[PDB]
This record gives C-alpha cells, sequence and structure tokens, in this order.
C-alpha cells in the first residue's frame, strides 16, 4: 500500500463538459489507505483508456483504480482495454465487486468490469456511479493489503 | 451505415472526436475512429479519402472560424457537389456564442453527406442535436 | 505530477463563450509529464477563490489559471490568488509579463501573480490564447525545477 493512479473514463467529462463525481470518491478512499494524494485522470472511452493504463503500468504503480465504461453501451470498452493490458484476471474480485452493489442496484450484473495484475500493478475496474464505486472500494478494502503483499512476493 | 470523423486541430488530445464517435454509434454507425488532422492539406486528404470510400456521412470538427488557418469550409466546399444551406444555418442556430462566426457548411459529395461542426465540445453537442432530427431522412433522400 | 487549470471567465462559465485557453494549457501539461486534468471554468470573482481553495486542499502540484488579471472592473483573479497564496514568486510573474514583449506591449497590464499555497504552485496566465502560449514558454525550463524546489 503506497502508489496509485485513478483513471475515470468519460468522454464528456474528459472534454471538460461534465462532472467527475467518482474520481474524488476514489481519491479520498486512497488517502484513507496509505496512498496520497492521487488526482483523477479523466479520459475518453477507447484508445485513451489503453494509453492511460499502459502508461500507469510502465510507471510501476502498485494500484490502478478505474471508474466507468464497463457497461454494455456501444461506447463502453473499458474491460477490453483493461484485459489487453493485463497479464491475467482476478475473477473472484470482479464478481464480488458486482455483487457488492447488488442488493439493491439489480443492474449491477451488467457491469463488465475486470480486475487483474499487469507486471506488479493491480488494476481494478469499478462502475461509473458514485454508489457502485463506494460499494466496490468497500470490497477492495477487505483484500487490498493481502493482494499487495502477495503480488510483491 | 458508414462514417468518418475528421477533427481539424492546429495543434496537430482529441476531446471532440470521441464525443462524435459515440453519437454515431448511438445512431446506427460504426465504431469510427476519429482522424485528427492539421488545417489545410490534411483536411483535403481526409475529405477526399472518405468521399472515394463512398461513406454515408462525414463529420468534421474545427477550423470553421476566421483565424488565419481556419479553412475547413473551403476544403469542404472544394469536394462538395452542392451545399445544404438550411442545415449549416440550423447548426449555427443550435445551442446559444461568438460563432455567428462559424462558417461551416454542409453538403453532398457524390452519395456522401458532409457536415461541418465547430471545434468546441458544446458546438459539437448542439450541432449533433440538430443532426439527430434530420439525419435518417437526409440519408434516405440522398440514396 | 498533477495539475488543475482554472479558466476564469463568467461568459465561458455560463456557456456563452467557448473556452479555447483551457485545452491549450491541458496539452502543454501532458508533454511535461502530467497525468491529470480537465480544465475547470469558473466565473470572475469569488468562484476563483473557491476553485483555488478546492485545488489546494486536494493537494495538486500545480494550478494554472487563465484570465481575469487585467484592470477592468471585473478582473479580480490576482486578488483571489494572493488571498490563497502563502507568498508570491515575483520573478516568475515578471517573466510571464515580459514574454509578450515587444509584440504586445499591453502585456505589462496583466496583474497576474505566481506563488505557493501549501505545497501547490499557482501561476496566473492572461485570458488570451497568445498570452497563455507566451507564458507556457517561460514555464518550459523552470517548472520542473520549481516543483522540485517546492518538494
Ligand atoms: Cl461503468
Amino acid at each position: 500500500t503506497r502508489s496509485a493512479r485513478i483513471v475515470v473514463v468519460s468522454s464528456r467529462a474528459a472534454a471538460g463538459v461534465y462532472t467527475d463525481d467518482c474520481g474524488p470518491i476514489i481519491a479520498g478512499w486512497l488517502e484513507q489507505h496509505g496512498f496520497s494524494s492521487v488526482q483523477p485522470q479523466v479520459v475518453a472511452d477507447g484508445n485513451p483508456v489503453g494509453e492511460a493504463l499502459h502508461d500507469a503500468v510502465n510507471a510501476g504503480v502498485d494500484v490502478i483504480i478505474t471508474s466507468g465504461g464497463t457497461g454494455i453501451s456501444p461506447t463502453d470498452t473499458t474491460p477490453e482495454h483493461t484485459v489487453a493490458v493485463l497479464d491475467y484476471v482476478i475473477p473472484g474480485l470482479a464478481d464480488a465487486i458486482r455483487r457488492s452493489g447488488l442488493p439493491k442496484v439489480p443492474t449491477s450484473v451488467l457491469s463488465r468490469g475486470v480486475c487483474g495484475v499487469a507486471g506488479r500493478t493491480l488494476i481494478i475496474n469499478l462502475p461509473g456511479s458514485p454508489g457502485g464505486v463506494r460499494d466496490g472500494l468497500g470490497v477492495l478494502a477487505d483484500v487490498l493489503d493481502h493482494a499487495l503483499e502477495q503480488i510483491a512476493g
């Protein structure tokens, strides 16, 4: 637990014509867990996602947290770009993040987020909504320290 | 349906291209990758290639004002068979901005519809909102 | 590194004008190894103070503002900036003013300041895309060292 990036995926927000409410949530939670102070990078759907992830992995960050672009809309390609960068996926973590918001938000099941490892960087896809983000960070909090420990040895 | 997106930037990140690409997917196109190009010859090249390819629609963004390098409308008129003045006017009248100054045109080149949009995300938004109400009919009439 | 851009214009904030300077500043930051930002766009006056305080609290490495540094009644960017700053960096402000000369002798009328608030570097740029490009030229060979000195 020490270094991280945040990538918020929204073409409108990235163009500066829309609010990013998810990024600040992630930044605050990271501050509570031994990182600090990370500022959101807001990028458009598509190639800019690949570009941000490769850049962050090649920086050797411990953790990348993404928000948005995981649904089933024409333009949601975050999972594809993430899988491309990943060495492998962590299915149980992605499933638990989906189930976290479920009670509750039944459409949770439509988020196609993955999590995985690339090099020694842990990557987490979260949904593009403030509640889905907070619920998924709650899931991550139960396992982050262990996950980072394991990746390091 | 087929399309190309030409983002005209003197700088040549593209903020408008992905917005237009997303709109087009909503309207039955694509996955279209925006081509970001400099003013001038590169605008010509992107238009000519798209017209040759026989795409249904070309959307451009930027280079429509009165700065020394703003020649998107000139390059557009150069490839058009004819202009559709009401559509350019409707795009200018959407949204309201200094732009009254956008000299964008719209028109048909062959069986390809070309639409000039301003180089701002808000101008693009407003423009696309106009297009949303006429695009199906326009493509039908051209065919 | 992280940055915020605060474009200061009531008309741009209102959607009445387009923000052309914000995107110019954003692209320059990316070439200098910044991950970051959307600009922000805020009205003249108190919103400026709001935006700087939010950005200083969040702990960003740099804030670049654009506009509101002139001598018209609604130009209050320098005021709100000095209110947030712990201290000014006079030589950087001066260097930014001079970057417009000799071509735009009215460049000397910008009352823009630079300084540090906490661990955040703040730089006032003028509201014209030419004053902005001219100011980024100054920053090119001092910004990395500035940030290193602050840290
Ligand atoms: Cl999502």
